[PDB]
């Protein structure tokens, strides 16, 4: 019985191959999660089909309707058997689905265009000449909305009140905005993506400062899933054998363009 | 029928330490540290009463190959002697096979400790020379990491360490640190990054953590398989992290109390 894998088009985790049109099935896709899915299925002994999440979302529960969207939605409503993607392990998600132990550790970080005289969160919060912001929705924004730490609360108030808006619709828009803003915009995003973009042409961005927090991506399965236990052991084994580090290197650095 | 939760832990600075005045104290209050504070939080969120007990054999948890017996805190859980372990206990495959772990409350990796001034910047640097000796604890997970590693650099280091004379291994973490401090830049110590960072903030302020971490892993709260507490404990850990409490706790024990500026 073929396992339905839900995932999301997010570089360099899952991308359509340049020559995808001459390809079929799983082979249409490449990336860190594509490689990880193969390793997991190999170790747990299952065949699987990669499917792209229908609504292009990760997974948030609507406050009013209480409906779950994205890949979490596909798990809880029975459309997919497992999610393999840069999906953060969080309390609200863990209440309705299971996560493996983390396959990648990350935190919120700062992206600047090279030349921008900013070196940390503190620096940013102490000035306004260089605008800075986050995705207009989701986890990073929420970190600042809910934060009780002085400097981060400060940054948050600055962001809500800054004009024009410092928020962006998509991660790509955030990156593009840093790139086209001639050193006058800084983007706060997950460190994994920051580190990746830093190795891509035109090589005009960099990561500065330490991560503002600490979290991890996990493989997700429905509660009670007969795959959950084996998938978790697979992630730990892959980590312990150095495979996860090797996959990170392959996709961030070896295939790097800088 | 409800019973007090038996917590197994271990004396390891700054996770769990006996208070200077422990003699005039009783029970849990004899102890202080990061893991003491964390246990308080977990129990508070999960709503259980608990008793801190120190692991009888002073070990974290490994299965003897010959006897097949699990020692340490893992063993306590596996053999039914404790309800939960709260300590710098790494989540690993062989342990997950026999107990449950929460998601990590702390992230870490194997790292290099040097005496300040030592001309070494990475594992790669160490492996390519022998003038500056380097080693690990004479047992446990860091040594086992190098023994099992099929990564070229780490295997080469293992081969060097196993054959180096005099012995580059040490009996305790304290010994390794002391050896770094006394060896005039001629000994480098491989240990978990958490402890490395801690020691870096302690007088005489003569050590330094250098290079990237050699691996990536996490410490987790452990319960016996099928335990009733496992689920609630896991959600508690996630909440504490998201609420910023785990970072604040690490700051308290590592940096606020820091002795090196
Ligand atoms: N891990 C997030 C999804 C996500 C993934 C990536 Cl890889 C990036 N990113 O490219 O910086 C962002 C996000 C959303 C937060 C953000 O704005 O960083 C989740 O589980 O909700
Ligand atoms: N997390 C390890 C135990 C441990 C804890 C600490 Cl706090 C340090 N350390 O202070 O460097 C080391 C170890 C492992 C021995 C060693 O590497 O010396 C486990 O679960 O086996």
């Amino acid at each position: 019985k073929t396992v339905v894998v839900t995932t999301i088009l997010e570089s360099p985790y899952v991308m359509m191959k340049k020559n995808h049109e001459m390809l079929e099935g799983n082979e249409r896709y490449e990336g860190y999660c594509v490689d990880l899915a193969a390793e997991i299925a190999k170790h747990c002994g299952f065949k699987y089909k990669l499917t792209i999440v229908g609504d292009g979302k990760y997974g948030a529960r609507d406050a009013d309707t209480k409906i779950w969207n994205g890949m979490v939605g596909e798990l809880v409503y029975g459309k997919a058997d497992i999610a393999i993607a840069p999906l953060t392990i969080t309390l609200v998600r863990e209440e309705v689905i299971d996560f493996s132990k983390p396959f990648m550790s990350l935190g919120i970080s700062i992206m600047i265009k090279k030349g921008t005289p900013i070196e940390s969160a503190e620096d940013l919060s102490k000035q306004t000449e260089i605008a800075y912001g986050t995705l207009d929705s989701g986890s990073t924004k929420e970190f600042f909305r809910r934060s009780k730490i002085a400097v981060f609360d400060k940054m948050w108030t600055y962001m809500r009140s800054a004009e024009p808006s410092v928020f962006v619709r998509t991660t790509a828009e955030g990156v593009a905005r840093v790139r086209k803003s001639k050193g006058k915009y800084a983007y706060l995003l997950e460190s994994t993506m920051n580190e990746y973009i830093e190795q891509r042409k035109p090589c005009d961005t960099m990561k500065v400062g330490g991560n503002l927090d600490s979290k991890g991506y996990g493989i997700a399965t429905p509660k009670g899933s007969s795959l959950g236990n084996a998938v978790n052991l697979a992630v730990l084994k892959l980590n312990e054998q150095g495979l996860l580090d090797k996959l990170k290197n392959k996709w961030w650095y070896d295939k790097g363009e800088c």
